[PDB]
Formats: structure tokens, C-alpha cells, sequence
């Protein structure tokens, strides 16, 4: 099991997966390690090796700040890295179908993790069982996170901005150029991803050249034109000149304030990331982003190509219980309307006293819902309708408007294996399970109709990246359109279509709220 590429040979492994096999490629370099002085740098082309590298184990996650939120709990710790910490991880893995395929569809994933965190060694990111059961070839790779990856200087090469977007986008050229020797095809490339890996799809889609390095893409609960996505280019000067105060490297002199920061520690950067206020993720760089997403998307500047988009049902309850007075992962979270307004002090830093009173009478005195859940619920609706969900339909609306197919989900089942609690629902991060087949290994004791669910998710995405279309006598996904805007329920008993999601809510974000 040995294939070439254009650098040098690599070694492969047969993983027993589902009564077969599948052939992976765990490790694959793909661009220099960027240490010393191509620290802050954009990545480099990868240098070729005469031997056969080995490539049968999960190479190095970049550093990154762990989350030590909820000690011991599975449900926070499900998510750090699995692997050793270094510079050096500019890797990516393949997984191959056996028999191997001649002109299989690559679906490529982009791991989120608000561009501080996040590997793709994650078990919850094992792309064996898609590979098997749909038989297309999937890839995924490591990209710098944090100061490391975002540390921007405007016009400054030792450090321009964007450069673990530019390590994801070195790592699709990659596979422009080798996947024909593992048998993809690769004109049918997809590329998907979650949270600010589909902020980083979305982004692609945004980057010309990006374009032709894949067919077609899919967010899931992220869009690059989220009020959290991207930073100006002067708003990512500063903070790269505060942590430079922080860590002891402020000089008059710019160019050499990266000299400095490349001689302290990985870990001493680290410790001083978390000082500055996402801290360090993409901003209007110029070269990868010309424009903020918003402008681009008005301007019509952006990939013409089908994509597949959607949302969780609870997407803010992860986020409350990270910040927000009253919530914890211990209690039902039943808060109070001072808990309330201090929620939106810290979701809406800048808004006024009357923009806070907007939002809580569009949420909660509009209506007679006298429960003791009311305040809760609500707050979960806010900062998942701001954040994430109205984002994401103002995206795939404007995708149509241009008239490209589009296709939008609303996923709605909750896993049984869940570690949260009942409260946060159906949690921003917890479909990504059911997309790459975990429910299928019936020794991970999910139910058999999440097995169901698991294979109709898998085959829906598969579809999509290979016909442009998740669609026989299943429930028909139809196409969102801009006048109608029909989306389709992904849930365990049965799939139903409706229209307008959370229309009432997205009409008081980008219509009322911005005049407050
Ligand atoms: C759900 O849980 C949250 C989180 O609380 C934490 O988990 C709980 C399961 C429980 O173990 C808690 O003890 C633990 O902190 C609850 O929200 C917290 O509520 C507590 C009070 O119950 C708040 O702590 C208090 O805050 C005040 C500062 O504003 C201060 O007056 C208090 O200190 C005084 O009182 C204590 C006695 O409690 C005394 O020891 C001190 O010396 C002092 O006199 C006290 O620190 C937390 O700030 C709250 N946390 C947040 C994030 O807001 C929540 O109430 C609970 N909900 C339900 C419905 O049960
Ligand atoms: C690579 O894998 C082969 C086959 O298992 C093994 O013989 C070899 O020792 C490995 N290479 C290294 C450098 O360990
Ligand atoms: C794969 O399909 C593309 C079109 O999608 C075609 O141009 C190409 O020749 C095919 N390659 C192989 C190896 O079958
Ligand atoms: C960043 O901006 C704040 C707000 O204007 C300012 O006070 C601070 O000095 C800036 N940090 C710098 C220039 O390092």
C-alpha cells in the first residue's frame, strides 16, 4: 500500500471498517513546518523526501490553548487535542475506499473551533466510516490556530494576516495535484466544515483563488458574514500590538516587533493570546480577503456553485454556559431577567440600554410566555438567531438570489449519548457525529434509528458533493429558493419541509435592530 505523489512515496494502512476496509493515509506533510523564521509566515511549498514516509499515525495538532472549562467532562474535553502539540503540523490524512475508486468525489473537512483550537485527529472527525459507506475519498487538514495562524501586521510579509486560511488553502492544492494518484477525482471536490470551519468554507468561496481548488461546499452552523467571523484590518493591528505589550516585544520598529515574537515560546504566546480581549482570526487582509464578507456578497464577488447549508435547533446553549450569569452544566439554568440583561451585555458589548430593551421585548415581552423557562430559552434563541442561524440564511439567500441551487437544513435531534444536559437542547457542534457515521459502530451503543439517521445524513452529504443535490422515495429536499425559502427538518422519525426559519426573528436582527 504505497502510493506517489509529486514530493516522494507515502505508506498507507487497511482499517477493518463495517465488515470491510478502508485504506488511510494519517499524516501526510503538505507544506514546510513553519518554525524559526517562517513562524507568522504564509506556508511555504513542501520539500520532497527520497524515502517512503511511513504516514500510518495522526501527525502533530498545533498549539493551542486547551479548554479547562469543566474539568474531567467529557462533553468540554471531547474537543482538545488528541495529539502531541508543535509548530511542526502542517499535515493532512486521506481516507481511500477499498476497492480503490478511479474517479471518486473528495469531500475535504475544515474542523472549527473559533480559529483558537480544534485538530482534525478528533474522533468525532474519523472519515472511515464516510468513506466506506459512501465510497468517496476524504481528506482533512491541520491549519494554525490562535496568534500562530492569525497574527496580523497590515502589508507586513513576516506576519500579513490569514495564514492559517492559507495553510488550509496550500493543503486544497494538494489535493489538486495528488489525489489522482489515490484515485479522487480532483474536478469533484466539496468541501465542508463547522463553525469557523464552515466560516473557513465560506471564506473559500469568497477567495478567488481559492475557487478553482474545489466544486462545491457545505456550512454547517457558520457563515463567514457572522457578526463574529472576520476583523478589519486595523482592528487586527491592534491586538497584535497589545500582545506584543503583554509579552514583552513592544518596538517602534514593526518589522522586527516579529523578530521578537519569534524567539519567545509557543506556550509563552499562548499564555498571553487570552489578554487581549475570537482573539485572532480572520481579518481583511488584502490578499486572501479583499473586502468584508458582507460587501462581497452584495457585490455578487464570490464562487458561483451549489452549496448546502444548516443549522442545529439550539445553537446558543453552548455558548451561555461558557459566559453567561445563572447557566451551568449542573442545574436547568433557570435564570432570572438580571441574569437576562446581563446575558446581552456580553453577547451585544457595544449596543445601547434601548438596544438591550429591543431585544428583550422582541424575545420576551411580546409574548405570554409566563414559564420558568422563559428567560432561559430565549436567551439560547437570541444569541443562536444573532450568531449563527440568521447569518447563515442571509448567506444562502444571497447565494439565490444570484441563482445558485442551494439546499438548507434544520437539524433537530438530540444524540442519546449527549454529556449535557437536557436544557441546551440540540448543541451547536453534536450533528457532526451523525455526518461522519459514528452512530454506525453498533459497539458505540447509539439507537438504531440513529444509525438511520447517521446513513441519511451520510448519504444526503455524499449526494451533494456528487451530483449537487442531496436527493427515490425519501422525503424530497427541495431547493431553497429566494421567494419561498424551503428548508428540510433532519430528525430521527420523520424529515418534514417548511419555510421561512425563524423568519420573524432574522426580519428584527437585520431590518429593526441596526436602526437602534
Ligand atoms: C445553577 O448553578 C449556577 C452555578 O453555580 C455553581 O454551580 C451550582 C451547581 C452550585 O454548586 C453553586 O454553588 C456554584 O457556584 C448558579 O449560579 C451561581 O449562583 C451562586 C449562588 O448560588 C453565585 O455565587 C454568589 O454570588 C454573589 C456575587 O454576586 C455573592 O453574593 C455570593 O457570595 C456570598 O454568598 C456565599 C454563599 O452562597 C458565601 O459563601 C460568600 O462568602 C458570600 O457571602 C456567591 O458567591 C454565583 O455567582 C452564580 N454563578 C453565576 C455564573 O452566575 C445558579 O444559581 C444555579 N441555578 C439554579 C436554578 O440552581
Ligand atoms: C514504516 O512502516 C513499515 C511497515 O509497517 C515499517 O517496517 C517501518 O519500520 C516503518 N518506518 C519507520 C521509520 O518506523
Ligand atoms: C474523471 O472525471 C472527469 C470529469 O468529472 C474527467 O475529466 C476525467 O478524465 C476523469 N478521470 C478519470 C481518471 O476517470
Ligand atoms: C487598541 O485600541 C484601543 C481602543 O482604542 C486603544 O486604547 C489601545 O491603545 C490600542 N492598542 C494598541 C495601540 O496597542
Amino acid at each position: 500500500i504505497i502510493v506517489t505523489t509529486k514530493n516522494g512515496k507515502v505508506r498507507g494502512m487497511n482499517l477493518p471498517v463495517l465488515g470491510g476496509t478502508v485504506t488511510a493515509f494519517l499524516g501526510i506533510p503538505y507544506a514546510q513546518p513553519p518554525l524559526g523564521r517562517l513562524r507568522f509566515k504564509k506556508p511555504q511549498s513542501m520539500t520532497k523526501w527520497p524515502d517512503i514516509w511511513n504516514a500510518t499515525k495522526y501527525a502533530n495538532s498545533c498549539y493551542q490553548n486547551t479548554d479547562q472549562s469543566f474539568p474531567g467532562f467529557v462533553g468540554s474535553e471531547m474537543w482538545n487535542p488528541n495529539t502531541e502539540l508543535s509548530e511542526d503540523c502542517l499535515y493532512l490524512n486521506v481516507w481511500i475506499p477499498a476497492p480503490k475508486p478511479k474517479n471518486a468525489t473528495v469531500m475535504i473537512w475544515i474542523y472549527g473551533g473559533g480559529f483558537q483550537t480544534g485538530t482534525s485527529s478528533l474522533h468525532v472527525y474519523d472519515g472511515k466510516f464516510l468513506s466506506r459507506v459512501e465510497r468517496v475519498i476524504v481528506v482533512s487538514m491541520n491549519y494554525r490556530v490562535g496568534a500562530l495562524g492569525f497574527l496580523a501586521l497590515p502589508g507586513n510579509p513576516e506576519a500579513p494576516g490569514n495564514m492559517g486560511l492559507f495553510d488550509q488553502q496550500l493543503a486544497l492544492q494538494w489535493v489538486q495535484k495528488n489525489i489522482a494518484a489515490f484515485g479522487g477525482n480532483p474536478k469533484s471536490v466539496t468541501l465542508f466544515g463547522e463553525s469557523a470551519g464552515a466560516v473557513s468554507v465560506s471564506l473559500h468561496l469568497l477567495s478567488p483563488r481559492s475557487h478553482p481548488l474545489f466544486a462545491r461546499a457545505i456550512l454547517q452552523s457558520g457563515s463567514s458574514n457572522a457578526p463574529w467571523a472576520v476583523t478589519s484590518l486595523y482592528e487586527a493591528r491592534n491586538r497584535t500590538l497589545t500582545l506584543a505589550k503583554f509579552i514583552g516585544c513592544s518596538r517602534e520598529n514593526e518589522t522586527e516587533i516579529i523578530k521578537c515574537l519569534r524567539n519567545k515560546d509557543p506556550q509563552e504566546i499562548l499564555q498571553n493570546e487570552v489578554f487581549v480581549v475570537v482573539n485572532f482570526g480572520p481579518t481583511v487582509d488584502g490578499d486572501f480577503l479583499t473586502d468584508l464578507p458582507d460587501t462581497l456578497l452584495q457585490l455578487g464577488q464570490f464562487k458561483k456553485t451549489q452549496i448546502l447549508v444548516g443549522v442545529n435547533k439550539d445553537e446558543g446553549t453552548a455558548f451561555l454556559v461558557y459566559g453567561a450569569p445563572g447557566f451551568s452544566k449542573d442545574n436547568n439554568s433557570i435564570i432570572t431577567r438580571k441574569e437576562f440583561e446581563e446575558g446581552l451585555k456580553i453577547f451585544f458589548p457595544g449596543v445601547s440600554e434601548f438596544g438591550k430593551e429591543s431585544i428583550l421585548f422582541h424575545y420576551m415581552d411580546w409574548t405570554d410566555d409566563q414559564r420558568a423557562e422563559n428567560y432561559r430559552d430565549a436567551l439560547d434563541d437570541v444569541v443562536g438567531d444573532y450568531d449563527i442561524i440568521c447569518p447563515a440564511l442571509e448567506f444562502t439567500k444571497k447565494f439565490s438570489e444570484m441563482g445558485n441551487n442551494a439546499f438548507f437544513y434544520y437539524f433537530e435531534h438530540r444524540s442519546s449519548k449527549l454529556p449535557w444536559p437536557e436544557w441546551m437542547g440540540v448543541m451547536h457542534g453534536y450533528e457532526i457525529e451523525f455526518v461522519f457515521g459514528l452512530p454506525l459502530e453498533r459497539r458505540a451503543n447509539y439507537t438504531k434509528a440513529e444509525e438511520i439517521l447517521s446513513r441519511s445524513i451520510m448519504k444526503r452529504w455524499a449526494n451533494f458533493a456528487k451530483y449537487g443535490n442531496p436527493n427515490n422515495n425519501s422525503t424530497r429536499w427541495p431547493v431553497f429558493k429566494s421567494n419561498e425559502q424551503k428548508y428540510l427538518t433532519l430528525n430521527a422519525e420523520s424529515p418534514r419541509v417548511y419555510t421561512k426559519l425563524r423568519a420573524q426573528q432574522c426580519r428584527f436582527w437585520t431590518l429593526f435592530f441596526p436602526k437602534v
